[PDB]
C-alpha cells in the first residue's frame, strides 16, 4: 500500500553486472540465457536506453576466448554509460532496417600529434574485421590499442531516422573536442540517486521550480505569485552547491553560477558590472535559474558595513532583487552558512522570502551518502556501511567523502608499498585487485576530524517504547497529549478546548525522564532537540541569554519537533537551592524561555518537554496554566517494573539462560533505572577482563553478576524519596473532593 | 442612523455574476429577466460604467447554444473591466443614434510576426457576421480564436460624441502598444476596496493630500500651512508601498517613486544628481507627489555615519527638504521599518513633521485582506475566511498573500499530480475545476512562518463584560473613571478636579485582574497594550531599562489606548520579596515607569492599569496621589459569583442540561477563577478521550465532571487570604470616622 505504487522492479529484462578483467573493446562476450529467455534479436545498432538514453552499442558473437556464462566488459563503465547504481536499463532491439550513410568522427588528442597524411590507411582501415562499429547519434565509444583515451559527442543532428552504419566513408576533422566539464555536468544531473540525507529538502525545493519552469502558462492563468528567492542553509560541507546544480540540471534550465569571492575580487566598479550583466543575460535565456555560491561574502551587512565599495555592491544586489517585476521566468537562489550572517534587507518579501534549511544528515541519511562515493570502487565481502553510518554522527556530506578517500589511500600503502618498483607505468593488475576492508575504515575514522560537532543535533531518536523498562502508566499519558491534537484537530475545536503546550517531568534522578521524551518523538516521527544542563548554564555564566531565541527558531521551522530541557533546575542549584541567594527563583535564562514560550503559536506542532530532579526549586512562574499544565511524576520501579529494565538493557549482550533475572530484581529494592544499568555495565566488563586474561568463553555466565554485586550503588536513598512524596500530595490536595456525587 | 447615509444598495439595476465555461467572445448569452424588469433597450454601443467608467460592450441575442436563464461570459473578467468585488455597476442605454466613422486599432504582438500584405482579407474581413464589434473610446475588448492575448487602449481623442461604429474602414499600424505596468497601475488605484486593516491610517493620510492637491486655491486664502512630509511606519510587509501608490493614483497626481537602494547603488557623485533632478522634475509637473521607498537605506544617520559619500547624500536630502519654500504643490512621503533607524534631523519641522504609524492588522482587519487575494479564484462551499483570520494573529499583509499562494499551490499537486501528462499545452478544463478547500489552508497555516511575532500586539480585545463571571461591584468602578472624563470633560473642569491617571488591581492570583483590564478597553473601544511579567524581567536582567520609553511612546500616539502591567511586582519577587536584598523596593524598571508616568500629559486619553498578586512588596512610591490613586481589591468569588463563572466558561462547550452548575458551585468554596477554568478544561479532555477510544457521544454528560473532580486544585489557600485581609484594613483605617455627622 505505502510502497505499492513504487513497484517497477522484477522485470525479466535484466542483466548481470560484474567487475572487468579484459580491456579489449573489439572482443565482447556473449550471453546465452539472455538470448533465450528474452526477445533480443540480432542487429548492428540496437535502440537501448536506461540512463538519459545514453548507452553503448557493440557487436556480439565474439566469445569463446576467456570464459562462458559470465560476460566481460571494459572498465570504462565507471564513468561512461553509467552514473550510479539503482538505475534501470531498458533494451529493445529494432531489427530489419536498411544501411545508413555514416556517423561523423570527433578527434580528441590523437589527431594533433603526428602526421595525418590520409587518416584512413594509418590506423583506421586495418582495424575493421567482422565489426562495423555501430555508432548512434550521441553515444560514447572507446576503442584503442594503447593509451586508451578518446571521447565522442556530436552536436549536429543531420539524420532523423535510425539505420545501420557502414565503413569506407568520407570524414573530416572539423569537430569541437569537448572538455571535462561537459562530461561532469551530465553526472551532476541528480534527482535523488546521488543525494543522501536530503529527502525532505529536495521535496520542498523541487516543487518550487518544477511548475514555474516546466509550466510557465500555469501561474499566468491562476492568481498565484511564484517565489523569486530561495535561500539555502547548512554548515559548510553539507552540499548546498551540489543540490542547487542537480536541481538546475534536472529541470533543464539556463544555469548561471555566480561565485561569491569571484565578484568581490574584481577592481573598483568592475564588480558593479559583473552582477548587472548576469541578470540581463538570464533574461534573454529564459527560463533560467541563478545561483549565488557565497551570499554572506557579498552582502554581510549585519555589523561589518565598512567601505564605500562593498556597500555599493550590497545596494546594487538589493536593487537587482526587487526590480525583477515578472519580465522573465528567472529564479534567484543563494547559499550561506549561518542565518545570522545575512543582510536583513534580503529577508524581506520579493527578495528572499523562502528559506530552506539543509541540516546534518542522520544515521539513515549518512548511510545513503556512503553508497554514493563508494560505487566507483569495489569493497571486500566483510565491508558493511551500516556500522560506519552509526559510528559517524558528527560528519557532513563532505566529511564522509574525505573519510572514503582516506580509507582508499590506507589500502594503497599497505598492500602496494611492498612492491618497491618505482615505474612510471605501473601494472593494471594491482589497482583493480586493491580491496578496501574494515581495517582501513577503522583507522580512517580514528584519524578523521569531524567538522559538525558544535552544531545542535536535530534527528529522530532510534529508541522506542520497548527500551523503557516498565512504567506503563505514563506511556498512555504522553500518547494522549501530543498525538490527539495532530490526528483529530476537529475534536479539540468542537469542544473549544485548547491542547496543552508542554509537560514537566519531575522525580528522582536516573529513572527514565529522557527515554520517555525520546520514545514519544520516535513514535510521532518528529524531530528531537535536547538541551542539556551545561547548555543552560553556559548561557547564564556568559551573561548571554539571547541564545535561547535560536533554540525556538530552529524548532518551529523544523516542524513537527519536540523540545526537551534536561535538568531545567540546573541554574537554581548553581546559585544555591534550598537556601539560595537573596533573591527568589527567577533568572535570565528561564525568563527568556518563558518569553519565547508565551509567544509560540499553538497551531504549529512544536511540543516542549521539561525534566527536573528538584521540583522544590522550580520557578512557580513556569507552571501557570498555559506553559506547563501537566506534571508527571516518575517513581522508582517496583518489583513489576525492574524485571523489564533488565530485559531491555541486556538485549545487546549475550546473556545465558542460566541467569535468573526475577530473583535479581527481587533483592534490588532501592535501585533506580540508572542504578541497574551500571550493574550490567560492570558485569559485562568482567567478561571482557576474563576473556583477555584467558587469551594468553563467548557467553557471560552467572558468576560475573554475583561478582559485580559487591559494588552495588544506590544513588537514590530513602531520605530523598520523602520530599517527593510530600511534594506530590502538596500539588494534589484532593481531600474531601473524593466523594463528590451529584444529588439528581 | 450610523450606516443610514451609506445606503446605495438595493437598486433594481443589477445582474448575476458567475464563473465561466465558454471562451468565445462572439457568442454572448441573453438574459430574459433583465430585458423585462429593467429598461435596457436595444443598441450597438451602450454607455455603461461602474468602475472608472471602464466596461466592455458586446452584441447580444446570440443565445440558444449552451443554456437558458444563466448568462455566460469570458474568463477575462478577472483582470479586465473589473478590479475587485464590492464595486457597483451602472448601465444606461443610449439608443436612437446615428452611425459613426470608426475607432482605431492597436496591434500588440500579432502584427509583427507574419506577413501583413493587406491586413484586411487575412483575418479581419472573414470574422464579421451579424456583429459590428461596437468599440468605445478607451474600452478593452479581447476576441481571438486561439492564443487569445490582445489589448486595446487609445490616447488620441478624435471624436467628441458617441455613435455606432461600422466595419469596412481604413486603419493603420501607427499605434503604441501598452506594456503591463500601464495595466497594473490602474489596479493600484485603491480607495479602500483593496486595502484591509488600515481604515484609520487611510482616514488620516488621505485628508492630508485631498485638500492641498484637489483644491490648491484653498490654503492660498486661509492662513494654514499644509504638511510637507508624511512618514509611514510598520514592519516590513505591512503594505507601506501599496498605500502610498493607491493614494497617489486615487488623487490623480504626478507620482515619482524614488527607491532606496536604487540611489545608493550609483557611482560616486551620480546619486547626488538623481536626487537633485527628481524634485525639479516634480516642480514642473505640479501638482506632484514624491515617495521614498527606503528612507533608512538613504539616511541612516543615527550611529553609522561612515564615509564621505553617504553623509553627502544625507546632507543633500536635508538641503532638498527644507528648501521647498512653497514653490509648487509637492508633498514628499517616505516609508521605513522602525522609528529608531531614522536621522533625527528629518524629525524636525518642515521636513517630516507628520508621522503615520501603520500597525499589524487585527482579527477584523486580516479578514478583509483575505478577501483581496482570494477574489481572482473561487473557493469551495466549505471554505470560510472567518476562522483563518482568527487563527493567524502574527501575520502581516504580505504573510496572508503568501499563505494564499501556498494554499493554492497545495491543491495543484494533490488533484492534478495524478494526471501524469507532461504536455506543454495543458487542458483548460482542469485549472478552472481546481477548488481550494479547508484542508489546503490547514497545511498552509502549519507550514507558514509568521514574521510579526516579536512585535507588541496592539489591538482591541474581543472579550466583553459577559465573559467576566460575577464581580458586579467593580464593573461600575471602572466605568466611572475612564468613561466620564472622555464623555463629559466639562464636568471635571467645572469643579476643578483632575481625573485619576491610573488604577492598581491587587488580590489573590487567578481572579480576573486581566479580564477587567481587557473588558473596559473593549467597552471604551480603545487599544490595549499588555506588558507581561517576563517582559519587565527582560529589561531588568539585561540592564536595559531604556526600553520602557517605547512602551509609552507607542501608547500615546495610538490614542485612545490603555496600558496594562501584568504582575507589576514580578521584579520584587525575583530579588527576594518579604526578606529581599539589602535594599528597599526600588529598581531601574519601576523607576523609569514612574519617570515616564509623571511626564505623561493628562489631557490625552492614555489610561494605565496595574495588576499585582503581592501588594506587600509593591513600592509605596507608585501609590502617591497622581500616579495610582485608586486601589481595587478583587476577592475570591462567593456563592453568588461562581455560578456566573461556569455559565461564562462553558459557552464554547456543548454541555448538556443535565449538569447542575448550582450544586457544582456550592461545594467549590476555596476556588478562584483560574481554579474553576482548569476543571472545565480537564472535563472537556475526558470527552475527547472517550470519543477517540469509542471510535475504534457528541455531547458531554455529567460523569466527566464527576471524574475530573478527583483532580481538584486549590491554588489559593486560607493562609494567603489572611494577609490580604490584614492589608485591606491597613490601607483603609476608617475607625471612628464612620459616625461623622455635622451638627447644623
Ligand atoms: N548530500 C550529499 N550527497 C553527496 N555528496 C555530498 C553531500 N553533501 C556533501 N557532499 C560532498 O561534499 C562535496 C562538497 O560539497 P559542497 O557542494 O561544497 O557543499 P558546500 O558548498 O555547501 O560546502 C561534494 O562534492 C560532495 O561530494
Ligand atoms: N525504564 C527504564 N528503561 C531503561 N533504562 C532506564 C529506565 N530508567 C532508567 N534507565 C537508565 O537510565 C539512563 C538514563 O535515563 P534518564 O531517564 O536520562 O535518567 P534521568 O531521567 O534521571 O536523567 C538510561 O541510559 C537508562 O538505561
Ligand atoms: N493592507 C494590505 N492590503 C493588501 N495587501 C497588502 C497589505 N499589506 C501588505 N500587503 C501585501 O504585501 C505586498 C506589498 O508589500 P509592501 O507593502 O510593498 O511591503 P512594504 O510595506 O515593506 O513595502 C502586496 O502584494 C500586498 O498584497
Ligand atoms: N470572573 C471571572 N470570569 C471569567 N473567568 C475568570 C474570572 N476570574 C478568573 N477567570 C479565569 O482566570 C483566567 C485568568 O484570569 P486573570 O484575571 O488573568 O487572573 P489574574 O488576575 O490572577 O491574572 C481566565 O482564563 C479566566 O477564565
Amino acid at each position: 500500500l505505502s510502497t505499492a505504487i513504487l513497484k517497477q522492479k522484477n522485470r525479466p529484462n535484466r542483466l548481470i553486472v560484474d567487475e572487468a578483467i579484459n580491456e579489449d573493446n573489439s572482443v565482447v562476450s556473449l550471453s546465452q540465457p539472455k538470448m533465450d529467455e528474452l526477445q533480443l534479436f540480432r542487429g548492428d545498432t540496437v535502440l537501448l536506453k536506461g540512463k538519459k538514453r545514453r548507452e553503448a552499442v557493440c557487436i556480439v558473437l565474439s566469445d569463446d576466448t576467456c570464459s562462458d556464462e559470465k560476460i566481460r566488459m571494459n572498465r570504462v563503465v565507471r564513468n561512461n554509460l553509467r552514473v550510479r547504481l539503482g538505475d534501470v536499463i531498458s533494451i529493445q532491439p529494432c531489427p530489419d532496417v536498411k544501411y545508413g550513410k555514416r556517423i561523423h568522427v570527433l578527434p580528441i588528442d590523437d589527431t594533433v600529434e603526428g602526421i595525418t597524411g590520409n587518416l584512413f590507411e594509418v590506423y583506421l582501415k586495418p582495424y575493421f574485421l567482422e565489426a562495423y562499429r555501430p555508432i548512434r547519434k550521441g553515444d560514447i565509444f572507446l576503442v584503442r590499442g594503447g593509451m586508451r583515451a578518446v571521447e565522442f559527442k556530436v552536436v549536429e543532428t543531420d539524420p532523423s531516422p535510425y539505420c545501420i552504419v557502414a565503413p569506407d566513408t568520407v570524414i573530416h576533422c572539423e569537430g569541437e573536442p569537448i572538455k571535462q566539464e561537459d562530461e561532469e555536468e551530465s553526472l551532476n544531473e541528480v534527482g535523488y540517486d546521488d543525494i543522501g540525507g536530503c529527502r525532505k529538502q529536495l521535496a520542498q525545493i523541487k516543487e518550487m521550480v518544477e511548475l514555474p519552469l516546466r509550466h510557465p502558462a500555469l501561474f499566468k492563468a491562476i492568481g498565484v505569485k511564484p517565489p523569486r528567492g530561495i535561500l539555502l542553509y547548512g554548515p559548510p560541507g553539507t552540499g548546498k552547491t551540489l543540490i542547487a546544480r542537480a536541481v538546475a540540471n534536472e529541470t533543464g534550465a539556463f544555469f548561471f553560477l555566480i561565485n561569491g569571492p569571484e565578484i568581490m575580487s574584481k577592481l573598483a566598479g568592475e564588480s558593479e558590472s559583473n552582477l548587472r550583466k548576469a541578470f540581463e543575460e538570464a533574461e534573454k535565456n529564459a527560463p533560467a535559474i541563478i545561483f549565488i555560491d557565497e551570499l554572506d561574502a557579498i552582502a554581510p551587512k549585519r555589523e561589518k558595513t565598512h567601505g564605500e565599495v562593498e556597500r555599493r555592491i550590497v545596494s546594487q544586489l538589493l536593487t537587482l532583487m526587487d526590480g525583477l517585476k515578472q519580465r522573465a521566468h528567472v529564479i534567484v537562489m543563494a547559499a550561506t552558512n549561518r542565518p545570522n550572517s545575512i543582510d536583513p534587507a534580503l529577508r524581506r518579501f520579493g527578495r528572499f522570502d523562502r528559506e530552506v534549511d539543509i541540516g546534518i544528515p542522520d544515521a539513515t541519511g549518512r548511510l545513503e551518502i556512503l553508497q554514493i562515493h563508494t560505487k566507483n570502487m569495489k569493497l571486500a565481502d566483510d565491508v558493511d556501511l551500516e556500522q560506519v553510518a552509526n559510528e559517524t554522527h558528527g560528519h557532513v556530506g563532505a566529511d564522509l567523502a574525505a573519510l572514503c578517500s582516506e580509507a582508499a589511500l590506507q589500502a594503497i600503502r599497505k598492500k602496494m608499498d611492498l612492491i618497491d618498483l618505482e615505474d612510471e607505468t605501473i601494472d593494471a593488475e594491482v589497482m583493480n585487485s586493491l580491496a578496501v576492508t574494515m581495517d582501513d575504515f577503522r583507522w580512517a575514522l580514528s584519524q578523521s576530524n569531524p567538522s559538525a560537532l558544535r552544531e545542535t543535533v536535530v534527528e529522530v531518536p532510534q529508541v522506542t517504547w520497548e527500551d523503557i523498562g516498565g512504567l506503563e502508566d505514563v506511556k498512555r499519558e504522553l500518547q494522549e497529549l501530543v498525538q490527539y491534537p495532530v490526528e483529530h484537530p476537529d475534536k479539540f475545536l468542537k469542544f473549544g478546548m485548547t491542547p496543552s503546550k508542554g509537560v514537566l517531568f519531575y522525580g528522582p534522578p536516573g529513572c527514565g525522564k529522557t527515554l520517555l521524551a525520546k520514545a514519544i518523538a520516535n513514535e510521532c516521527q518528529a524531530n528531537f532537540i535536547s538541551i542539556k544542563g551545561p547548555e543552560l548554564l553556559t548561557m547564564w555564566f556568559g551573561e548571554s541569554e539571547a541564545n535561547v531565541r535560536e533554540i525556538f527558531d530552529k524548532a518551529r521551522q523544523a516542524a513537527p519537533c519536540v523540545l526537551f530541557f534536561d535538568e531545567l533546575d540546573s541554574i537554581a542549584k548553581a546559585r544555591g537551592g534550598n537556601i539560595g541567594d537573596g533573591g527568589g527563583a527567577a533568572d535570565r535564562v528561564i525568563n527568556q524561555i518563558l518569553t519565547e514560550m508565551d509567544g509560540m503559536s499553538t497551531k504549529k506542532n512544536v511540543f516542549i518537554i521539561g525534566a527536573t530532579n528538584r521540583p522544590d526549586i522550580i520557578d512557580p512562574a513556569i507552571l501557570r496554566p498555559g506553559r506547563l499544565d501537566q506534571l508527571i511524576y516518575i517513581p522508582l520501579p517496583d518489583e513489576k517494573s525492574r524485571v523489564a529494565i533488565l530485559k531491555a538493557n541486556l538485549r545487546k549482550s549475550p546473556v545465558a539462560k542460566d541467569v535468573d533475572l526475577e530473583f535479581l530484581a527481587k533483592m534490588t529494592n532501592g535501585f533506580s533505572g540508572a542504578d541497574l544499568t551500571e550493574i550490567c555495565q560492570r558485569a559485562c566488563k568482567l567478561a571482557i577482563r576474563e576473556s583477555i586474561e584467558s587469551e594468553i568463553v563467548p557467553e557471560i555466565r552467572r558468576d560475573h553478576f554475583e561478582e559485580a554485586m559487591r559494588f552495588a550503588r544506590r544513588s537514590v536513598s530513602d531520605n530523598d524519596i520523602r520530599k517527593y512524596e510530600m511534594f506530590a500530595q502538596t500539588l494534589q490536595q484532593s481531600r474531601g473532593f473524593g466523594s463528590f456525587r451529584f444529588p439528581s
